[PDB]
């Protein structure tokens, strides 16, 4: 069955703000590897890939998406015959503003609940006129304080066996929810499409839901002194 | 000016249920600065990793060698660092998720600890060490509970003369099994008892293992 | 205190002769400092690499994006350096050893000269460009001369007006292919014209291209 | 056939010596790239993999040898099933000094020639007394201006169809050589055994050769001012 973490942190800067000395940053492997790390002293301690790396500067960089999308495909080819084969779903979230970056690549698409209306990620304009060789999609909203975003492959987010428009199926599924716990809403998805089948599933299955909070912490109000 | 956090969970299963999956996910976290997560339908290639450094002390950590061979070496690598490395302390948590084994790299660190049940343990082991590096390995449990700092939180209460103490009693206290709340809390202890001053900058990081099984 | 040099040779084939090998070999060479060689009968895992930045640096070149874009984003990776980067400038070379082809980046360097048969080409290109990079390629050929220098080598000379046009006239005038003498030479020459004294760290590097084909 | 290249460099430290602000490297994978680098301004061009590293470490600090192969073979153990349960034959020479390290991995021994005497490459006690999976070996020679150095695989090491003590074969072949020429050398040497069974060779073949010089070039006698 394997471990899950759950976790939480705090932080504070020195004088009651500014910027710090400390960093700190975690990372898991589903299903295999959770890592933890605090420093006190340029350095992250955990990165994406190498690939992941380079995909991510030009999502960063000025840059008209449509030239991007073509760029990624460019960047996408050079990897090792063959590994971009699959689908990549990624999404980036700037903890400073709540900004949002997807980046999905030959990939089912992902959901955003919100209070209940629960739109989905799409780019606005899905640009025409190029060579889009791995189907690689680009996005942006701006997260809001409460926020749900969910995440799946193909094995469940077509799963559901009365097929027939699974875009208006998840979102049903998805404003049919008491919970605001990630591990449920996870659990649970999983779940409501394993009982179409009843046990033994077609595919491989993965979900992960992602909530965003901008709870204010009492100890954040208690004043530091004056100058 | 608040960060946002982030909560999250996640959910898997195989083909048929299963040896293995071709899918496969990871998500990773520069505190206050950013989160990400990725699902790819392969899996292969790992989306996040360790850095440089860490991946080769990481190496070391997972090869059993003798302590004194391992500080050795982890005290080289370390000695080849850059201006700004510095190395400054490190505090790694490795656990894997299939055992819950967890290995513990402290370069200078502060102590960790342990909360399990009602006992509160505290992470340590036992000539030249450069740079004060200590390797530890423990089993951990389900329910048990970790907790990391920076020396701005450990050695931040005042006129304390037994930090390792003041930590446990506090942990013993804890009526709340919540991770965030946790760090949230210590957080308040340290800074009540110097009086909203913060001497120093000031991280904790809990982290709680579970194995819980669910409905599928 | 001179350094110690070292020259090497290889030669590989196939079995029966062969689509590819599970032999594979490697050498490097850190400047002065370091050298290392390395034979693998699997290879897969390629023994020596770029460093990081490079490794991304080396990304872009490969990927025949437009100039202006690589531009941008080279940029975008270099300002992320660290104090000690710094990021300098970047003389970079990297050739294909299966059709010559060969790439070049330039981040604030000085440029660098090709020598084919009795001409010699100078290795250049054609808004906001923050470390001033330059991406070229190039189709070399057997017999050809690279060479590459830093800014005390290919700004040493005293009162001349045309660097560019100095080292092509010096560059016509070699009497010799090897690429050992022809880095001397060139040193040579750039020392006597201030009379011994060394402005600034000089450096040349130069590679000769052979198709030579060996009885076997 | 695939390109060779064939290089030189020199270099010089403001003042007349001391250190500089100027880098510069360049590395070979055989047959497929070549690469040169020049910089001015702690950051080396090129690097080993990641687990040539990590041995590389280990060879460095104090550590008697015999628990540095126990070391190493731990490290070893850790490759990914698999890539290790290949051959891996290493030299690295320090060019302040020309002092060599040694290490193999289950791979055929590598000689010098130096004058004519041939000594090969063994560490002077084989030791005994542990798990060495990995058939692992390490040595330092001191090296000295002149010394030939060679390094094959199997493939040629072995090549002589009259088989029967290839070891005091090899120092044959070497001791009978009126060239100095690394590149020379070593397509010879590729020869003096395909001749052995006219073409087509059963395994695959791989030799390479490292020439030591230490030469003064009159640049380096140029005298630069007094203070
Ligand atoms: O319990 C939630 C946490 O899980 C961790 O594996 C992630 O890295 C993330 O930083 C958190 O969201
Ligand atoms: O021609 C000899 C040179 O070959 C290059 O591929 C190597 O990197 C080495 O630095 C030199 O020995
Ligand atoms: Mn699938
Ligand atoms: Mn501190
Ligand atoms: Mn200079
Ligand atoms: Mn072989």
């Amino acid at each position: 069955m394997s471990y899950r973490v759950s976790t939480g942190a705090a932080h504070a800067a020195k004088g009651g703000g500014l910027v710090s000395g400390d960093s700190y940053s975690m990372m898991e492997l589903g299903a295999r590897k959770y890592a933890a790390a605090i420093s006190d002293g340029a350095r992250a301690h955990f990165e994406s890939n190498e690939t992941i790396k380079l995909l991510e500067k030009i999502l960063e960089s000025g840059i008209d998406e449509k030239i991007a999308i073509k760029t990624i495909n460019s960047i996408l080819s050079l990897r090792t015959t063959d590994e971009i084969y699959s689908t990549l779903d990624l999404s980036i979230i700037d903890l400073q503003d709540a900004s949002c970056k997807f980046l999905k690549v030959g990939s089912t698409p992902s959901f955003i609940k919100r209070g209940d209306q629960v739109m989905k990620v799409q780019a606005s304009n899905l640009p025409i006129g190029i060579i889009n060789e791995f189907d690689v999609e680009v996005v942006s909203e701006q997260l809001k304080a409460g926020d749900l975003l969910i995440m799946m492959s193909d094995g469940i987010f077509e799963g559901p066996k009365h097929v027939e428009n699974h875009d208006l199926w998840m979102k049903r599924k998805m404003k049919g929810l008491k919970t605001n716990d990630p591990q449920e809403i996870a659990d649970l998805l999983m779940e409501e499409v394993i009982r179409t089948r009843s046990g033994q599933i077609e595919d491989d299955m993965t979900v992960v839901v992602v909530r965003i909070d901008h709870n204010t912490p009492k100890w954040a109000s208690i004043p530091v002194p004056a100058i």
